[PDB]
């Protein structure tokens, strides 16, 4: 009736990985920093490994074991794959480290050193983990600037599929109820009638891309959430980068269409900034890629 | 009868240049960081700034004036040359900045990241302005990691003229008197005899080479300098650095013969370690240029 699953839920033990130093702690509990060495093998695995805080919460057990079931039936290039799982205490989440953390505070701390290559190359790569994710009939709902992480500079890979939903073949939608979704990443759709797609997907595209085109600013700085269906509504969006040429610009105003069909797919999404990223200079403007009439001293020949 | 000196000193007005920050201050006063802007021109030279300490000792005033003689009678890609002066209430000297600071403390917080191109090439570049300097007819008498100085990573030039001394037509050694000279850097004659020749400077010259190997290990660092005379009469000597080939300790051990005609001459010296820069990784070994059997979790594909 529909294809089974078969991704296998590998189960690891404790005593084969070590913490070496805690990454972060929000309200989703901790992340470590760690090595994974099997047993048998020669190898070391530098791991992130995800708790929930020390107590236990029935409903938050659940949703880091849906977690682990969408995290374990992904396999792609430019998405985060699930390891294992290691069942002590409260259940623990292992996945490969991505050492250089969210591409979010990447692009903060680096602004002066980040050329239009890179940040084509990352649209490319994002675009294709979400085409990856559609194909393999998951919407994310939760695309943002944070939660695509940095294997390298020049490797990006989606991750946090805490909210993510798997559709039926014969299903086109998945309908919310509880809420509590970043709003200023969310489609129209989503925040006036709990609606997801992989259109509404698009949409957190467009806003994750202006995020790194503006060195990773906050969409709608000033805004409170309440006020965000409104302004929508009435046309507003979210500006034009300073670096953005139109060509760009257009691609993201594209995907904040209210009518979600007339959005651009992740598949053509790929192709148009794939095209962009062989000339990358041509779409994106940085002066990079106080004074001018500077001059050194050995160029400066006494008169 | 001899070679008359016609170098041009140069005198700035204080209104010319801009002190930006003090760079540092030891016991010769200190040294400030500025930009130099001569009037008539559209020009902004960075250039470093030094002053005696702020009261005026009649010895003291004397030496920074044959200290800006000497700079201001040489010219050459590899030597630091004087722009000018400034006769504010105690005279100031000007010169370009070289923004990396001293190379001793360059090698020193640069460890992990100084490959043997770059080692063998200062090699090179500081024979060359020695080499200048001898056909200048100057002894330098003060040659040490910590009076070369760095314009950029692959460009340095030697500086400190304090105590260097020009020679005669008809004169093939300096006779000093005073001392307080680093014991450390100088040659046997000149500890024992207060002998200063060229000869003398390639001594410094490989104690120099030495601390730039041992990307800037003190010399003889658990010893006094009453002592220093004794060892070398002894045939004590540097250590061979880890990174040294035979080939290159061998240059540096050369530099410390008791025979100071049995050294090598500074143009000598530039042709050797030229040759060597050719194929540096035959002549040092850096492991650059905590474990390994650490795989990536997608290159450990699931067993
Ligand atoms: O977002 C959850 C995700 N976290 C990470 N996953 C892989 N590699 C990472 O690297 C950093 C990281 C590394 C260096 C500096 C900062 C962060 C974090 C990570 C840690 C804390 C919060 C968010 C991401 C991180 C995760 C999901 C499932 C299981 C474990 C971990
Ligand atoms: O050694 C005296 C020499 N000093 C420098 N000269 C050029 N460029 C420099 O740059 C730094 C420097 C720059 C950055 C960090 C640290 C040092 C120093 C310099 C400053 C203080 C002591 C020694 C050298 C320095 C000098 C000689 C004559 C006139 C002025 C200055």
């Amino acid at each position: 009736g529909e294809a089974p699953n078969q991704a296998l839920l590998r189960i690891l033990k404790e005593t084969e990985f070590k913490k070496i130093k805690v990454l972060g702690s929000g309200a989703f509990g901790t992340v470590y920093k760690g090595l994974w060495i099997p047993e048998g093998e020669k190898v070391k695995i530098p791991v992130a490994i995800k708790e929930l805080r020390e107590a236990t919460s029935p409903k938050a057990n659940k949703e880091i074991l849906d977690e682990a079931y969408v995290m374990a039936s992904v396999d792609n290039p430019h998405v985060c794959r699930l390891l294992g799982i290691c069942l002590t205490s409260t259940v623990q989440l292992i996945t490969q480290l991505m050492p250089f953390g969210c591409l979010l505070d990447y692009v903060r701390e680096h602004k002066d050193n980040i050329g239009s290559q890179y940040l084509l190359n990352w649209c490319v790569q994002i675009a294709k983990g979400m085409n990856y994710l559609e194909d393999r009939r998951l919407v994310h709902r939760d695309l943002a600037a944070r939660n695509v992480l940095v294997k390298t500079p020049q490797h990006v890979k989606i991750t946090d599929f805490g909210l993510a939903k798997l559709l039926g073949a014969e299903e086109k939608e998945y309908h919310a109820e509880g809420g509590k979704v970043p709003i200023k990443w969310m489609a129209l759709e989503s925040i006036l009638h709990r609606i997801y797609t992989h259109q509404s997907d698009v949409w957190s595209y467009g806003v994750t891309v202006w995020e790194l085109m503006t060195f990773g600013s906050k969409p709608y700085d000033g805004i409170p959430a309440s006020e965000i269906s409104s302004i929508l509504e009435k046309g507003e969006r979210l500006p034009q980068p300073p670096i953005c040429t139109i060509d760009v610009y257009m691609i993201m105003v594209k995907c904040w269409m209210i009518d979600a069909d007339s959005r651009p797919k992740f598949r053509e999404l790929i192709i148009e900034f794939s095209k962009m990223a062989r000339d990358p200079q041509r779409y994106l403007v940085i002066q990079g890629d106080d004074m001018d009439d500077v001059v050194d001293a050995d160029e400066y020949l006494i008169p």
